[PDB]
Parts: structure tokens; C-alpha cells; sequence
């Protein structure tokens, strides 16, 4: 027979590129080497003074986009800390935190709605936020290596989930009907322009009741500077569409064609109108000119930004504007004449443009200039040249266009002033000049119409910087306008501040006040009228989630702010008669070991070798007294312990019993101290010892109770079936596993106790031992049909919790989830497990995976183009490949240039809790039940690939051997010796870039040599 | 009674901070917002138009520089390409796969081996080389959104824990003794210049076996460029002389005050002193000069590059020259002409030397600075002014000083040439003016000493670009002097290519040929000849790691690549009788879902319902007789498994025993599948059906046999004890972990078969078992004392392994860790513990842990400053506090100054060890004595949590778990966002588990008396 252990020469073949450890040092000259280097090119080359091209490219260039790969990496590294000083550095004062904790949990529409709450421009400050000076400027991570977190693309994320899921805004449900509001609130209400101010002020208003609010516009599009000089490269118009229309899923109106104007529209106009209260958010809608550009037209090729920017947005924003005009015919060489962060805009967009090549001029040095260096490395890239330290003075114009600009040298003297040597004139050559030199408002006719309010020194509608509210009583101006925001956050921010105090006066005009404490909503869908209650053994749960016997729950004190956050019901810690009272030792809780070297948020696992409660069950009965009494919609189920002793089970239950608790967990799972005190798995490892302590509870207390098993047992079934039998309403699935975590390279282990630094087995919690947790709940729910589980075992989001339900459970403990954060994941928990069960009846969404979209095509994030051009030619993201890309790429764009929203209705009825139990138990079975003719092959889209080579040395020394790894382009194909393992998918980077599918061909086990 | 459900007003006062979910938005002016940013602020201030004082200076600024922590996880996140873009991408070639992958199992050793392996200035490049230019310029996660890998920083770190080992170089031990060496490896050789290209090229030489090299440098001091213009700020210098202390340690010579000219060496008297060969590596000793530079001097505050940098070196240095060295007196304002890399090297240090303003000049524009971009950055950031489109034209002098610099305006025409008007002029104030127009060889005294090679048009000497061999066969060149070069890396590579050559000539000067395949030997140290062989059961393994029964060994060709790897042993895939054959359904094994949505690298689990072997009996005892044959060393275990029949179980024993094997593994516990056709998890379960098993065998072969034991049992020590009285020679903990890795949110699961999607409960492997692993081996070592353990499950590196081995097991069983990556594992493992055992001999390395160094304060990496002024002075790193920190370190560096207090020595010495290095045999179940009950533990010898301001990211995560985990015990800072624990902490030890920064938070023993809270008395 041929040598069986040996690889014919094709697999010997394939394995060609196999990692095999070198014998000797490699040898390769210099010369190879630099020659070599080109082919695998990822990043730009430094030596490399040009670019693509950029004409009518108007593709997302933005570094912070992020995928769901991307977003649940990032998500997960953030340490989501406390009064979180990103949150502190955001305008709007966002709580990061927890919307943060909401994307690495899975549950996008928690987060956005947490987004939406305090900002109602969520995306387009997700997109356009200049983060480095804001949020981002004051994360924690900057602290470390790896950085800060990338807060704007993370937002910009969640928020673009939520807008594919096509949900629309309500108001509070908590809020009167329409016709019960008060009179006040249908006050007519006016807001003068379509900006971030406006459209923040207006929905924030409308959230309070306001039934009658108008915001009138100047143009024919909305969205101010997002939709009119954002470039589409940054801000897509779409975002811009998609926030205007969920202000107005709350009533707002808007009329485009109406200007604040002199004999148009007027403070007195509207005031004979009847309008109540008026808020200016104009911005500055003219372009600071100066002398020298007098007379000057775009004919022969000048423009200011205020000229420029629109002409391109109007051309590239598709729904923008009714006319699809040209894109501005810019040719040579162009001057950009300032340093500003709109200098750069109109930099970058001139070469999408058609520009040959741009020059960015200022008056002072690099160092000055104060652009948010995110944005002055875009055009950095673009490859834009920068000429600091020169004054505008002339533009030559011969022939009728412009040929080139006359500057004059600037320096700094001693004192730090400027000074422009007027005898060091420059010629600069130049077909387009732009001047960005700012904004301004200056029509006489439109500050007339402002009469009689007060300007200050600025030129401006002065306001008290705490209400917005000007000189006139009934008028408030916010955002650009009033010249202290920079940025749309901070307009954003102007609108809400003054909605607050517009609310204040309106009330007062009508005899009523409000509350001394600002009370602005948050932001409302009908996911949030999802009913989250379930019943289980005639008890009644508010929610589903509620703290295990743990850590969290050492103190009745904590369970009552855990009751404050909202969890639906709480174990106390477990405790015990007088006698058996415990004392714990020190260290007694360590991190896992699961999952690596990683420290900080979302460890995979703790052990611990905790005892019991050390308080007294006087002191818990007492609390649960207390506890019930103030939250009696609250479920309070009291966790007891007794050696086998029939007396004392039944005093301390029914002591627990007489305090209020509405039910009773029998601890009969700890792993460890208390064994040896004869109590916890002693007792919960045989059945017949479970089944009479359950009968001594039965007949002490008529509450219901549940038996609390340990996952140490050969069959978990044989010991809930002992607690059925003896009378237990159910049984809590399960308690930690037994482990060693983990010893140090000297020996010693971790916990180490005392200066002999010993040690003893504890008990595993965690995700590490979610699939032990859901093995038992299963195996239960299948032989018990029926009978309540109340799970426990690495639950840590609304999605896992959904996992159990559908596995059997009713209601899901939590305790490592909470030594990870805090009590509010349960914000977090129900507004998940709201959207998981709404999802469930949007038919046009049946290809997500519960809160996730089904995996597009992509690269960084960003969807890779259906060129035809470009689809299955080989063409990594690399070296000459990518070279061909983008030319190919620029080839279609210019091809190119040759060249309704609508909120999803349920289909079908909320499933509730009850309609889910269990549901998961239906593709449960034996071995046996499964099919072995159905077999499947994996498929690898090479749009997604990163050349990683996973797949490969995966199935190589794990698997068959049966993927080619290209050389060259370093793609894999998978070949039909595939046998479907699944391992190269398993291991794979990239979300869904490998899938499984049905083999087409005849499968056949290789047996290696032939039966007889 | 008091309200006991609530918090006093003290408590409820700490918890100020503590998060809670608000009940509606937020409500904070524009201006209040703005007023309250800057006292958060971490980053630069885009608006802040000067960086702090950086006079005298000389701390690390690299942002690449990484500690522990961040190796670890930077390391952790490295996809361990195949066939690498990144080591393609390296000029040295290393294996870059190989050694991040050490550096997340914390095998630092093989990590730093493997680097000084291909590259012997390892530290010094992870330190300086240009990376986006090189390798990190073909990392494919350069197509994530996170981005590419820091490799230079993994590089730097390894090396730099390596340094601290304080370990030896050695000539690989395969050599014959020196004695017994050809005369052809005495050979004399010599080589000229001691930088980066000689240091490489003779490291290469002694390799080899040659026992006479001489390196002539021109100046007192050595390491090149590295040494006398790289500023201290970027390469420490003694990081150069640790470099240069290994290669000594092979016996390499160095002479320094000897210079390559007419006067002294020539290749003539070199030749008629008796070398054989001559290596010439001395750069591009001289700098660029200008005509309109002509007379300007020092005193007149002008400088090149190569009269300025050296100056700043030497001042900075210490150990570069023993004589005191004045720092540089630069006041006023600084132009620096050129933009190469050099120019923002002049930049940066005439900052040092107390320039008010730096100005970098250079006659192109922005888009043509060809200068790395991280180097730009440093400058960029350190606040210097640019200046494009400018040539100089004339310096203008008064009072014997430099005032002013005249320039004359360029542009580029539509012919893309440049132009320079010279109508144009400008006038630039400065009081010094730094050239750094680049280098070159002029010399004619030196140029006449390499008479009579070859120069080419460059004015270069020539040479042959594959062997570095100029137009004179026996003298060879490589790094800078050849003109290719541009890095410290491919100079080192010139030095090394050159060396296989210089060999080869070498040998055939006397007769003797070398192999076909150029062999450049590897890097050695004394801990590769730490014995890492075992014995277990009268078998002997080489090395304790072997394959697990598992999809790594689904064939045996596999088996045999495992055994070229290294591997010690392997196991067969479960096979059985051809009546039992088995078909696999598929999907059948997923990546673990127990560390959430990390996908990549490092799963932390898989679960698969894979069941036995789909190959024959026949197929396998084949496999086994050929592997035997080809591998007598390598352990063969055939794994095999028969229902519960006596004739089966001693057939299918008796004919793998045939085949070769060296022994048997009974697989009593595969958790799925085989439990249904009457096997596996069915009799792993009953003591008496194991026992049974056991006994049939025992008595149908007379080699030894091992059990391998299910966890899924509720007393695993009685199943062992079981195999044990049933004649085993040992058992196998343990097999995976029934258990459902998840439902998808329509409930289906994953693995879903079959259009109806369905599954069955399979086994968990991976480190999410360790646990119960560890437990297991641990347990049954206790029970069964010296009965042999064959470890399994979380197995990931050497230092996993040597858990095991503390716990009781001989040899370690691994799967998922090969699943995660390939078979070349086994190099970082068996390096590894081979250092894992050296390091215990080593007594002044006692405080670390494993190959990990103990923790010092630090921030990003680098040790923090240990000024009396910030001690105690709750000065976090963020806001006016930072401010305050940076002109508290500006002020010392100024005091340090004026002490001019020449630099201490520096003299390195090799740690030696002081006592045996141990055997596996010696740790095998030395943990042991550390397990017991819980009531052998002391309740009287509390511990409390103590936090190092220092270390502290502000995040407030410990505050947060002992506030809704604990005992309300820490007090957060709300303007300093500092903690600080009470005593009311009990030492839960919860609040060190989730703290970001390792070591941040210590427990220590409790100084004041310990007493529960009961909550209310006890009567
Ligand atoms: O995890 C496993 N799968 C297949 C049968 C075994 O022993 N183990
Ligand atoms: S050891 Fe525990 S009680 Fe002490 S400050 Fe840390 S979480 Fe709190």
C-alpha cells in the first residue's frame, strides 16, 4: 500500500505556502528586497507625490466608519467608565457610556435610542463631529497604547442600524392625549431656519406636547450647512433626510420659500400672527468678503465658500435640490485662499471637481493654522499643497479670467504680533481662486426684521448664554447665529438649551409653571411599548432579568437601587440560621483566565471561593420587610441554606416566608466552604437528598420555592426531577462550576490566601460557562416540559437572555454581567429584548439576525462597489492590485458623470415572553436525528478576504487540506475536497466572509484505505 | 430598627458618582460646556500654538514604545498571517508570524530568539525602523478599521524584556568544539566601520564558527549612525551597547582610534598583514556640503547634520564618550535646510538644546517631503514651523554671528520640473543654521585605502548586489557605503548577506565547499540547552507537548508534518473496528461564543459534534508502523474505542498494539454521538464499566494504556481510580465539555444541520475549559499520587503547560490552540518552558513572574518620572493636572542640567545561574502543596486593595463593581476622577479583577483589625 502517512505531490503542493518553522537564518539581498516590498503594499507610499484621481468621486472618506466587525471590537474595548469624561467633553453631553455598553451587548436600538435622547442629529454628529476636540478629546484610553475610542464612529454606527431598521419617533407615552393637553401647548410656535438649531429646538419642543410648530426656510432644501456645504464625502444627504423626517414623525412643520426679512418675514409679523414664541437659527448666511475680490465673478473663475460648496453639494447630493445641476467646471490650478476647517472642504471638493492640483494659502504659519487636524489630514492625503506665511493683496485677471494671485510675505516679531512686509510681493499662478474666510451676517434686511432685539459688540442677536432667550422675552436664538458655536453638536445643543426655557415662557403667558428642575424627554419609538412581562409559578415579573444570589446582591441596600434601575426582580445573597453563620476569607474573587491576557471591561469569566452571607437572616428578613414594602411590584425571592436538617429548613423558610419574600431559592449548589460545613453540593449532587429537603420546604411554607442545582453532576435532569417530586415550583439552572483558575509560573495560585498562599477549587462564573448553563436549561426543559426555570450562567445582554428563554427559561439571573459594569445594563437588557421581539414581526426584515443586519460586502466597513469591471478579477486590496482598483474605480465615476422614507409596519402580532419559552427546543435532538446527506462546503467571498491565511493553515493542519492560497494575491479557494468541517469559518476574521452551502456534489467520507 | 435596604447618608455620599440611567435629557448650556472641555482634556489642544518646554529633554517619544499590557494585546490581536505580507515586507525577513505569536503566549524568550535570530540589532530596529515604509506597510490589517499592527513596538518590547534577562549569546551547540573546527575558520578577517552593517556581518561570521574577526572603527565610540546622530530620545544608547555586548560574547573584536585611510589601514597592508578577507562598512562619513556655506562656523552658529547631531549625542549619551560633553548652546531662532529624515532628527534635537523656534526649510513643497511620516509627526507635534518652496542663497553674518538666511523662491512648471527664481529673494531671521543636505564619501585618503576595487557612477564602491563582493574577491562591502541602504535594517541585512559570501570565499580559499543552501546559523542563548525531555509509564518523550485525539491528527500525514515540526508525540484520531465505522455530519465545529464577538485569533472555545475517525483500522495501523519506523522518538499513541464487548475491546488493542504503537489511549468519553451506538460517554460514566474496560485490555497487550476520562461526571476521581485498579497506566484529563455554544435570535442553532436546522449537544474545548481542566488533573494528582496524568483542555503555550505540569500531569495534550493556528506552535512552547526552567535558576530575577518582569509604575508603557515634586501630589494625567506635571518635569530636566554631573558607567554582566536549572521530572506536582479544603485557609490574614495613583487610567471601574458588586468602599475624585480605597473594604479582590491596567491595584495584608459586617447583631 503507498505511504499512507505521506502528502502526494499535489496536497505537498498545496501546502506550499504552510507556515513551517525555519532550520536557518532567511537570506535575501537588499536589492530583492526593495523589489519585493512594492508587491504587498497596503498603506500610501511615502515617496509616491500623487493620487488617484479624485472627479466625481464622492465615495465615504471618512477614517472613523465602521462595520459591525469593526463597531463590536471597538464597542467591547471601551472602558465605559464612570462619570465618563467624553461624556462631560460632548456638547450635548451624550452618555457614551451606555451607549457604548448597548453596541457591545449587541442591542443597537438601545443605543441609538440613548443617542437620539440627547441629540437629535445622532448620525450626522456621529459622521461629522470634530471629535479630537470634543469627546474623543477626553477619553480615558488616551491613557494607553492602543488609544482612544473611536466615539463618532461608533455612533455613526448604531445609529445607522437603527435608521435600516425604519422605526419612526413617537411622543412619550406617558404624556396626555392630544385633546387632555393644556391650552399652552398649542401655541403657536416659530423657528426661522432649517439647521441643526432649528430642527434640535423644534423636536425638543414637539416632545413636550407643542402641537403647532413651524420652522420656515429660506431655501428650497433643509438642513442648513449639513445639506448645503457638508461635503457629501462626509455627510451623506441621506443622513441629513432620514433626522428630518423623525422630527417630523412628531408633527413638526417646515416651509421651504419663506425667508426673516424686511417686508417678508418679521419679529412683528408673526408677533400680529398670533405666534407666542419665536426662535432664530439662521446661522450666518453670507460669506466674509473682502476688497480685493471686488467685482470678481466665478465666470472668470473666483468664489467664495459660501459660493463654491453649494454648487457641489447641489450636483452630488441627490434629493437635495428638485434640479440636478453640474458639477462646477474647476480646471488648472486652485487657490484656497485661509486655513480654516472650511478651507479644506472647499479643498478636497475642488479636486472632486476636476481640479489638476489645489493649494491651500494662509496669512500665518502651519502651526496656526486651528482646522481640526482629522480634517486637515484629509486633504493632506489628497495630496493638496500647503503654502503658509502669505497675505492675499491682487488677483490678476488677464483675458478675462483669472491667471494668477498677488501675495505679500507675513511674519511674527518679538511681542507676537504680525506683521505683512509690503515690498515681498509673490506671484502665485492659478485658474480658480476660493476664498474661505468665514461667515457673516450683514443683509440690513434680515437684522431689520430682528428689530427691536439687542445685538452686542459681535454684530449679533445677544442672548443669555443660559436660556438663549434675547432682549425680546418671547424670541430665543441659538446656533451659528449667535457666534459661539463651532460645530453642529454645539448648534444642536443651542436649540435643546432653548427649548427648555421656551417651554418656561409659553407656560408662564398662560398662567402655569414648571418644574424647577429641567425635565427635557428622551426619545420614544413603539419599540418601547413592547411588554417584557412574563409569569412564572403565579408570580409576576415586571421584566424578565433580575440579580442572582451574588456579589451584587451583598447588601439589601443594593437591591434596592438595583430596584430603582429598574430590574424586575432580585436573590438576596444567601444566608442562613445563627449557627451556621460564615466569615469569608481575602482575595476570594479573581478575573478569568478564559480568555486570555485581557484585563478590563467584559471579562469572559471569575472564580470565586465566597461563602455564603455573612450578614444575619434577622438582617435579611428585615430587609425583604422593607424591600416589599416599597417595591412591591418587584420580585424579592430569599436564597437560604441548612445542612440536612430537616427543623432547620423549615424555621428559616418559613422565617423568610413571614418576612414577605414572595418565594424561596434552596441553595443547594455552592461548590465550595460550605461542603464542609455539610451543605451545598453535598446535598445538590444526590437526588435523594434534594428530593426530601424540597419535601421540608413544601410542607414548612406555602409560598412557591425554587431548588438552585450545581452543574457538577453527571445528570442534572435526575436532580431536577428530585426537586419536582418534591414539591419545588421549579428550579434555578445553575449554580458555578468547580475549577482551578489558574497558577502563577512559580506554582502559587490565584486566589492565594495567607502567607502559605493556598487555595482550594472555586467556582466558575461567566460567559465561559454560558454553554454549560444553556446545555442544562435545555436537557431540563426537554425531560421536564413545563416545569420553571429560572436560569443563570453567562447572561450578559438582551440577546444571550433570549437564548435562554428560548431554551426553556422564564427569567434570567444575572450576577458577572454586573461585576463587569453596573446596574444599569438593565436599561440596556429591556430596551434588547424590546427590539429583538418587535423585529420579529417586520417582514422586511426577516434577513437580520436579530438586531444585525444580514453582512454586506465590504472592506473597512465601507460597501465594496458592484463595478462589473472590478467583480471576480482577482484584485486584492493591495500593491499593483489595488492599483488597478482605483483605476478602474476613477474610470467609472467619470462613466458616471456621463450618465421616499418610509416607517415598516408589524406584519403580525408582538410575540410576548410567553410566545417565546421554549421555542429553541424544537431543533434539539439526538445525534442520530441529524443528517449526514445534507452536507455543506464552505464559500469564501474575495471581496471581503484580507489575505490573512487563517482558513488555509486552519484546514492544513486541522482539517483536509483542501484550500489553494494564491501566492500571488494571497485569495483562497476552496477546493471540493471540502468536507465541511466549518473550521476555516470558525476562525475567520472578517464577519460572514466565509459561508456555508449546501454541496452540490456527491459527499464521500474518505476512508483512508477501503473497507472489506 | 434603622432602614437596613438603605444607604446612610456617608455611603450614599460616596456613591455621588456611581452611574445611573437618567429619566430625560440632559440639560447643559453651550457655554458651560465649553468652559468645563478643557479640564478633561487628554490630547493636544488643535487651538494650543506651543508644546511644552523641552530643554534637555531626553525622554522616549516614540508613540510606538509598549508596555506589558499593551504588547500583550496588540500581540493578541495580530492575525499570525500565513506566508506573512509584513515579513515579506522586512528587509531582515524575520518571521514576524513566529514571534508576536510567542509574545501573546508570554514566551518573551522565543520571541526575541526568533528576532536576534535574522536580525542581530533586533532592539535597536524595533526602536528606529521606519515601519509604514516597510513591514507594517503590508500588514493586512491595514484592511480593518483598527488598523495595522504595531509590529516595531512588539519587536521592541520582546527585546527589551530579553535585554533585562540579562542572557547571553552562545555558538549554536551543534558546532564541533573550537579545537576540532577547520583551519579554514581561522582565517583572519577584518572589517572596517563599527556600525549596524560590520556588527550584523561579523555576528554572522562568528556564527558560523569563525574564531579570528576584528571590527577597525575610526572613533572612540561604536554602533555607527545608532550611536552618534539617532538622538537618545528615539535609541537609547544603551540599547546599542547591549547589541554589541552579544555579539562580543562570540568572540568579535573590536578596535577603536584605527581608521580606514592612506595613513594607516589600506586594503594593502590589511592583505600583507595576513587577512583573508576584508568587509567594508563604513557609511557615508562626511557630510553634504554647499558652496554657500563656505567659511561659516560653529561660532557663528552654523552646522551639517554630521557636526551638529553628534555633539547633541555625545552631551546625551551616557557611555558614548567618557569625557563630559556641553550640551549644544542653540538660543534663538533655528533653520534647519533640507526635509529628508535627518533635517526633523536637527529639528527635533535643537529643541533640546533650548531653541526658541525651529524652522525646517526646504526647497520643494509639502507633498515632496520624502521623510517617514511618523518622523514628520514627532516634529509636527513638538510644534516646528515649515517652510516650502525655498533654496538657500546666502547666509547673512554679523558680529561674528549668524543673523539671517537669504532664499529665492521655486514652483514646478506644467513640465513638472523645478524652477528658481531668482528675481524672488527672501529674507529669514535666525541665529542658527543647520544643513542637512545628507552624506557622502569624499575623502581621497580614504578612497585611496580601498585601492584598487571598482567605484561605479555614484562614486561608490561597487558591488555584486547578490553577494556584496566588489571588483577584489576577497574584500566585500554592505550598508551605507554601498548606496542601496536606507535603514538601520538593510544595512544590517548587506552585513548579513555579505556574510555568507565572505564564507564561501572563505572556504574556498582553502579548499573546501559549502553547501548549496545558504545556511546562516540561528541565534543561540544557554537556555536552548535546557533539557525539556520526560519520562511517563517507561516511555520516553523528548518534549512534554504532544497532539490531542482531534481534528489536528484527522490524518496521519499530518501526524508526520507535526513530527518534523517538533512535536514530542501525537495521538491518533479516535479509530475503531470496521463494523463501528462512523460518517460526520456537517457543520461540525464552531468557534466559541464564550468571550463574545471577537472573531480571529485566539477563539476562546469551539464546540464540535465530530465523531470518531472516518478512516479504517487498517488505514491507522498502517499510519503507525510507517510514523514508527520514520519517527522511532517521536510517542505514537493510538487511540481507540469499542462498545462495551470484551472481544472487541482486545482486538481492535491487540491490533494497533501490532502495528508499533507506543502505547494506547482509550477514549471512554466522547460527550456525543458514540454514546448512542452504546459508546463513549456511556461507559465513561460508571467506575465499574471503566474498571471492566480496563481490565480487558490490560490482559490483550503488554504495552501501557491510558484512559482518557470525560469531565462530564460528578466525581471524576472516582472514574481514574477506576482505570487505575483496572490495570491503566495512567489517564488523559480530560475530554471536552457536553455543552450548547448558542442559538441565533430566531432559535435556531449553530451548529445547524440539515435544512431543519438542527443540532445535538457536542464538547467544548479550548482555554474556556481550563478551568475544569486544571481542577480535574489537580484532583486526581491529590487522590492518586504518582499515577500518570496525561493533561488536556486550554493548553496555549509554555506557561499554560507548566500549570499543568505543577498540577500533576507528565506530558500535555493540545487541539484548539493548534485550531486557532498550525503546527509550528511547538517551537514557542518548547522554547518556552526551556526559559520557564532557566528563570528559575536565575536569583536576581526572582521578583517576576514566569518570563514577566514585575510591573513598575508607568502611563502608555514608560516609566513614570520619580520627581519628589509629583509623588503624592494627585496630579492625574489629563487637564490643568497634566499641565502642571509637564512644567514639574521641564523644571527638573533644567535642574538635572546644571549638575552637569557626568553619567554614570554602564557595565553589563551576564545573570549566571546559582543553582540546577530543573528537570520536568522536579516541577511535576509542586503546586500540589498550595491546594486544600476551604478550612485550611486562614480567615485571620485579610487583605485589603491598594491603588497606585501613578498606574490609574481615571476609569472608574473599580469604584463602579465595589459600589454595585461590593462594599461601597471606594471614594472616586470627582475632579481628579482618582480612587482611593476605605476601610471598609473586606478584600473581595473584584475591583483588582476588572482594573485595566495590570498591577495598577496590589492586594496587600490588612493593618487594621478585621470584623464582618452581620448587618445586624448576633444574639
Ligand atoms: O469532543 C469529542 N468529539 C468526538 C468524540 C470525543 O471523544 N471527543
Ligand atoms: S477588594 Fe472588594 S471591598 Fe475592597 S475596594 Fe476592591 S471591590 Fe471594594
Amino acid at each position: 500500500a503507498p505511504v499512507l502517512s505521506k502528502d502526494v505531490a499535489d496536497i505537498e503542493s498545496i501546502l506550499a505556502l504552510n507556515p513551517r518553522t525555519q532550520s536557518h537564518a532567511a537570506l535575501h539581498s537588499t536589492l530583492a528586497k526593495k523589489l519585493d516590498k512594492k508587491h504587498w503594499k497596503r498603506n500610501p507610499d511615502k515617496n509616491c507625490f500623487h493620487c488617484e484621481k479624485l472627479e466625481n468621486n464622492f465615495d465615504d472618506i471618512k477614517h472613523t466608519t465602521l462595520g459591525e466587525r469593526g463597531a463590536l471590537r471597538e464597542a467591547m474595548r471601551c472602558l465605559k467608565c464612570a462619570d465618563a469624561p467624553c461624556q462631560k467633553s460632548c456638547p450635548t453631553h451624550l452618555d457614551i457610556k451606555s451607549f457604548i455598553t448597548s453596541i457591545s451587548n449587541k442591542n443597537y436600538y438601545g443605543a441609538a435610542k440613548m443617542i437620539f435622547s440627547d441629540n437629535p442629529l445622532g448620525l450626522t454628529c456621529g459622521m461629522v463631529c470634530p471629535t479630537s476636540d470634543l469627546c474623543v478629546g477626553g477619553c480615558n484610553l488616551y491613557a494607553t497604547e492602543e488609544g482612544s475610542i473611536n466615539i463618532g464612529g461608533l455612533q455613526q454606527f448604531a445609529s445607522e442600524v437603527f435608521k435600516a431598521m425604519n422605526i419612526p419617533q413617537i411622543r412619550n407615552p406617558c404624556l396626555p392625549s392630544q385633546e387632555k393637553m393644556p391650552e399652552a401647548y398649542s401655541a403657536k410656535i416659530a423657528l426661522l431656519g432649517a439647521g441643526p438649531a432649528s430642527i434640535s429646538c423644534a423636536s425638543f419642543l414637539a416632545r413636550l406636547g407643542y402641537s403647532d410648530i413651524t420652522i420656515f426656510e429660506k431655501q428650497e432644501y433643509v438642513g442648513g450647512l449639513s445639506t448645503s456645504e457638508i461635503p457629501q464625502f462626509r455627510l451623506p444627504y441621506d443622513v441629513v433626510n432620514f433626522e428630518i423626517e423623525l422630527m417630523k414623525d412628531l408633527g413638526v412643520k417646515i416651509i421651504c420659500g419663506k425667508s426673516l426679512s424686511e417686508n417678508e418675514i418679521t419679529l412683528n409679523t408673526l408677533k400680529e400672527e398670533g405666534y407666542k414664541a419665536a426662535f432664530i437659527g439662521i446661522g450666518l448666511p453670507e460669506p466674509k468678503t473682502d476688497d480685493i475680490f471686488q467685482g470678481l465673478t466665478q465666470d472668470q473663475g473666483f468664489y467664495t465658500s459660501k459660493d463654491f460648496l453649494p454648487l457641489v453639494a447641489k450636483s452630488s447630493k441627490a434629493g437635495m435640490c428638485a434640479c440636478h445641476s453640474p458639477l462646477p467646471s474647476i480646471r488648472g490650478a486652485v487657490i484656497v485662499l485661509g486655513a480654516g476647517d472650511t478651507a479644506f472642504d472647499c479643498a478636497t471638493s475642488a479636486l472632486r471637481c476636476g481640479a489638476r492640483r489645489v493649494f491651500l494659502v494662509f496669512r500665518k504659519g502651519f502651526v496656526n493654522i486651528r482646522a481640526v487636524p482629522e480634517e486637515v489630514e484629509l486633504a493632506k492625503e489628497e495630496k493638496c499643497e500647503f503654502l503658509p506665511f502669505l497675505s492675499p493683496r491682487k488677483v490678476i485677471v488677464k483675458g478675462g479670467r483669472i491667471v494668477a494671485v498677488q501675495f505679500v510675505r507675513t511674519e511674527q516679531d518679538e511681542t507676537g504680533k504680525w506683521n505683512e512686509d509690503e515690498d515681498q510681493i509673490v506671484h502665485l499662478k492659478a485658474d480658480v481662486v476660493i476664498s474661505a474666510f468665514g461667515s457673516v451676517l450683514r443683509d440690513p434686511k434680515v437684522k431689520e426684521a430682528l428689530s427691536p432685539i439687542k445685538f452686542n459688540r459681535w454684530d449679533l442677536p445677544e442672548v443669555d448664554p443660559e436660556t438663549m432667550q434675547t432682549s425680546e422675552p418671547w424670541v430665543f436664538a441659538g446656533g451659528d447665529i449667535v457666534g459661539m458655536a463651532n460645530t453642529t453638536v454645539e448648534s444642536v445643543n443651542d436649540g435643546k438649551q432653548a427649548s427648555w426655557y421656551i417651554h418656561k415662557y409659553i407656560q408662564a403667558q398662560y398662567g402655569a409653571s414648571v418644574s424647577a428642575k429641567p425635565e427635557l424627554p428622551l426619545f420614544y419609538t413603539p419599540v418601547d411599548l413592547v411588554d417584557i412581562s412574563v409569569e412564572m409559578a403565579g408570580l409576576k415579573f415586571i421584566n424578565p432579568f433580575g440579580l442572582a444570589s451574588a456579589a451584587p446582591t451583598t447588601s439589601s441596600s443594593m437591591i434596592r437601587r438595583a430596584f430603582e434601575a429598574g430590574w424586575g426582580f432580585a436573590l438576596t445573597k444567601t444566608f442562613s440560621l445563627d449557627k451556621d453563620i460564615v466569615t469569608n476569607v481575602s482575595p476570594r474573587i479573581v478575573r478569568g483566565t478564559t480568555s486570555g491576557p485581557m484585563y478590563g471591561p467584559g471579562q469572559s469569566s471569575f472564580l470565586n471561593i465566597e461563602l455564603i452571607s455573612e450578614k444575619t437572616a434577622a438582617y435579611w428578613c428585615q430587609s425583604v420587610t422593607e424591600l416589599k414594602a416599597d417595591f412591591p411590584d418587584n420580585i424579592v425571592i430569599a436564597s437560604i441554606m441548612c445542612s440536612y436538617n430537616k427543623n432547620d429548613w423549615m424555621e428559616l423558610s418559613r422565617k423568610a416566608e413571614a418576612s414577605g419574600a414572595d418565594a424561596l431559592e434552596l441553595n443547594l449548589s455552592c461548590p465550595h466552604g460550605m461542603g464542609e460545613r455539610g451543605m451545598g453540593l453535598a446535598c445538590g449532587q444526590d437526588p435523594e437528598l434534594v428530593r426530601n429537603i424540597c419535601r421540608w420546604v413544601r410542607q414548612a411554607v406555602q409560598i412557591p420555592f425554587f431548588a438552585k442545582l450545581t452543574p457538577n453532576v453527571t445528570d442534572i435532569v435526575s436532580i431536577a426531577r428530585a426537586a419536582k417530586e418534591g414539591g419545588a415550583d421549579g428550579v434555578t439552572a445553575t449554580n458555578t462550576v468547580s475549577g482551578l483558575m489558574g497558577l502563577k509560573a512559580d506554582g502559587t495560585p490565584w486566589p492565594a490566601v495567607g502567607a502559605g498562599k493556598r487555595t482550594t477549587y472555586g467556582g466558575v462564573s461567566g460567559t465561559a460557562i454560558r454553554p454549560i448553563a444553556l446545555r442544562a436549561v435545555t436537557t431540563i426543559a426537554r425531560a421536564l416540559p413545563g416545569f420553571p426555570i429560572l436560569a443563570t450562567g453567562g447572561i450578559d445582554s438582551a440577546e444571550s437572555g433570549l437564548q435562554f428563554l428560548h431554551s426553556g427559561a422564564s427569567v434570567l439571573q444575572v450576577c458577572s454581567a454586573v461585576q463587569n459594569q453596573d446596574f444599569t445594563v438593565i436599561q440596556d437588557y429591556c430596551t434588547g429584548l424590546k427590539a429583538l421581539l418587535y423585529l420579529k414581526s417586520i417582514e422586511e426584515l426577516q434577513g437580520w439576525d436579530g438586531q444585525s443586519p444580514g453582512t454586506e460586502s465590504h472592506q473597512k466597513g465601507k460597501p465594496v462597489p458592484r463595478i462589473a469591471e472590478l467583480m471576480g478579477k482577482k484584485l486584492p486590496n493591495f500593491g499593483p492590485y489595488l492599483e488597478q482598483r482605483k483605476k478602474i474605480i476613477a474610470e467609472e465615476k467619470m462613466r458616471l458623470k456621463e450618465q421616499e422614507r418610509k416607517p415598516f409596519i408589524p406584519k403580525k402580532p408582538i410575540p410576548a415572553i410567553k410566545d417565546v419559552i421554549g421555542k429553541a427546543l424544537q431543533y434539539l435532538g439526538t445525534f442520530g436525528e441529524l443528517s449526514n446527506i445534507e452536507q455543506v462546503v464552505a464559500v469564501i467571498d474575495e471581496e471581503m478576504c484580507i489575505n490573512c491565511g487563517k482558513c488555509y493553515m486552519t484546514c492544513n493542519d486541522s482539517g483536509y487540506q483542501a484550500i489553494q492560497f494564491d501566492p500571488e494575491t494571497h485569495l483562497p479557494t476552496v477546493t471540493d475536497t471540502c468536507t465541511g468541517c466549518t473550521l476555516c469559518l470558525s476562525v475567520c476574521p472578517i464577519i460572514d466572509c466565509i459561508r456555508m452551502v449546501s454541496r452540490t456534489t456527491p459527499y464521500e467520507p474518505k476512508r483512508g484505505l477501503p473497507l472489506a
